[PDB]
C-alpha cells in the first residue's frame, strides 16, 4: 500500500534470469540496484536508523554522524532526510565532486577533511565530531551495528527465499562490510532450513578473507572493485555461514559489468560484475549445473559513470 | 518470482506518503524513478516491443529504429539488449555525452545527425532509415502507438488502484507522450468504475493543453521541465478523460524536485517537482482536503545531475 516515508519503501528487489551466464538458465540476479539511493545499502541506512529508534540511541533531535566510503552516506542521507534527522558525514578531499553535491542536496552537512591520509582521518574526524558532544550525537557503525545484517536476515533473504519458492541452491554475494551474505544466509540456512552454499567474493587484489582462512598472511592492495575489498575482515562478516570465497579481478569485474549492459540490459556497478564472474565460474562446473545460483547485484550503473565503468 | 529478462521487471512501484506537501497526508507519490531503466518509459519500452512481437512487426532479425527525446530511448535500448534485438537509435549533436555513452554501452548502434533543426532532423533520418529497407526495420512511435497507454492501463493504473485499495480520488500527471494519464485514467474511470479527477500538467511556457482546450491559439515554447511539454497534443493524450490541466513554471518545478530530495529524500527529476507543485496546489484547496491524491513522479534524480537539477 503506501508507504510512510521514503525509509520504508526499501526491498523487493526482483529476481532476472540471464541468458549469457550459466548454463541453461542456473544464474538468475537479484537487482538491488532497484531500490531508493540506487543500492543495497538502503537496506542499512533504513534499519541503523529504525533500530537507533527502538533502543532510544536516536531521539528526535539527535543528529547522525557518520564517514562513509560512498552508497551508505547516500543511504543515511535519504533515510535522515525522509525522517528528519541531522546528519553530518565525514569525507576526505578524496572525493568525487558529483557525489559531494548529491550528499550536499540530500540535506547532508557535509565534512570535508585532507585527502593525505584517506579516509582514517574523516572517522578520526566521525569520532571526533561525536567526542565534542556524545549527547548531542550518534555514530552507526555498519561494519559492526549488527542492524546492517539483521536486515537482510529480515528482507533480503526472505525475498530471496519467497521468490525462488525455497529453490535457490547457492547464494553469492561480494563483501563489504559482509552484512549482506550474512544476513542472507542465516535466514537460509538457519530460519529457512536449508542448507545452501554461500559464496563470499572478494578482489584478487585484496583477498583477506581467502588468506585469513587459508592461515596465509594478510596482505591486502589497492583495486578498483567499488564497494567490496574493504581490506581487512569486517565484524558483520561472519566467517561461520561462508561455505567458499571467490576472488575476481577487478578489469574481469568491469568486463562483466559492461556485458550485463549490452547482453542482458542489466544496468549494474563494477561490483555486480565481480559477483556475477564468480557465479558465472561455479555455474559452469557440472557439480552445479543443476542447481541454483542467486547472485546479489548491490548496485545499480548511473552512478559509476564517470571513473572507469564508462 | 524470477523474469525471463529484465524487460519483465517493470512496475510494481511504491507509493509513498508526503511530509512536507499537501494537507494532512492528501498527496502520496508513486516512484516511477524505481524502475529498470530509472524511468516511467521502461514501461512502454517493454510493451511497445512486446507488442510489436504479437502482432509480427517484430520479428527474430528486424532492428528497432528510433529517434527519441531522452528517457525512451534508453528504455527501448535496455530492452531490445534484453530481448535480443539491434536497434538504431537516431540523435543530433545536441545530445549529452553522458547519454551516448548510456545508450553506446547499451549497444545502441547510435545514429548522430545535425543540431541545427533540433530533433526533426534525427526523426526525419528515423523514417529515412526505415525508408532504406521497410523490411529490415520497425519504428515504434511512442507519440501514437496505443501499446504506450495500455501499458499503464494494464499495470501502473491496477497497480494505483491496488495499493489505495480503491480509494484514489485524484491522480496528477504530467504529460509528455500523454499514455501514462491516459491508461491510468481509464483504468480507474472505465475498469474500476470510479470517477476520479484526473489532472494533466504542463509547463506555463508552453500551455498547448490548456491553450487548446480553450480554444486559445496555440503557442508552444522553450522550458526546461525535461520530460514533458512537448509542444503539441500527443494522439497518445485523449482529452476524454482529463479533468483539469494545471501549468508550473520550470523554477518551482526544479525547487520542488530539489524539495523532495532534502525534505522528503525523494531523489526525483524536474518533471516530478512539477507535478507535486501541481498536486500540492489542488491538496491545498478546501475542496480536495478529504480527497485522496495520486501523483506520477516520472524519472529518478541521478539522471539529470549535470543540467541544472544540480
Amino acid at each position: 500500500a503506501i508507504y510512510a516515508d521514503n525509509s520504508y519503501s526499501i526491498g523487493n528487489t526482483p529476481l532476472v534470469r540471464l541468458k549469457h551466464f550459466g548454463h541453461n538458465g542456473n544464474v538468475v540476479v537479484k537487482i538491488e540496484g532497484r531500490n531508493p539511493s540506487y543500492s543495497v545499502k538502503c537496506r542499512i541506512g533504513a534499519n541503523m536508523v529504525w533500530q537507533a529508534e527502538k533502543d532510544g540511541t536516536l531521539t528526535k533531535g539527535k543528529e547522525i554522524v557518520d564517514a562513509t566510503s560512498g552508497n551508505t552516506g547516500i543511504a543515511l542521507a535519504y533515510v535522515a532526510a525522509a525522517r528528519g534527522y541531522k546528519i553530518t558525514l565525514t569525507a576526505p578531499e578524496t572525493m568525487s565532486l558529483e557525489r559531494k553535491r548529491l550528499l550536499c542536496g540530500l540535506g547532508v552537512n557535509l565534512v570535508l577533511t585532507e585527502g593525505a591520509k584517506g579516509m582514517k582521518g574523516a572517522i578520526a574526524k566521525a569520532e571526533e565530531i561525536v567526542a565534542s558532544d556524545p549527547s548531542r550525537y550518534v555514530m552507526l557503525k555498519q561494519f559492526e551495528n549488527p542492524a546492517n545484517p539483521q536486515i537482510h536476515r529480515e528482507t533480503t533473504g526472505p525475498e530471496i527465499w519467497k521468490d525462488t519458492d525455497g529453490k535457490v541452491d547457492v547464494v553469492v554475494a561480494g563483501v563489504g562490510t559482509g552484512g549482506s551474505i550474512t544476513g542472507i544466509s542465516r535466514a537460509i540456512k538457519l530460519d529457512f532450513g536449508k542448507q545452501i552454499t554461500s559464496v563470499a567474493v572478494e578482489p584478487v587484489e585484496s583477498p583477506v578473507i581467502s588468506q585469513t582462512l587459508a592461515g596465509e598472511e594478510v596482505k591486502p592492495g589497492p583495486h578498483k572493485i567499488q564497494g567490496i575489498g574493504a581490506g581487512f575482515i569486517p565484524k558483520n562478516l561472519d566467517l561461520s555461514i561462508i561455505d567458499r570465497v571467490e576472488t575476481v579481478d577487478s578489469d574481469t569485474a568491469l568486463a562483466t559489468a559492461r556485458r550485463l549492459m549490452a547482453e542482458e540490459g542489466i544496468l549494474a556497478g563494477i561490483s555486480s560484475g565481480a559477483a556475477v564472474a564468480a557465479a558465472d565460474r561455479l555455474a559452469k562446473l557440472p557439480e552445479f549445473a543443476d542447481k541454483l545460483i542467486v547472485v546479489i547485484l548491490p548496485s545499480a550503473s548511473e552512478r559509476y559513470l564517470s571513473t572507469a565503468l564508462f
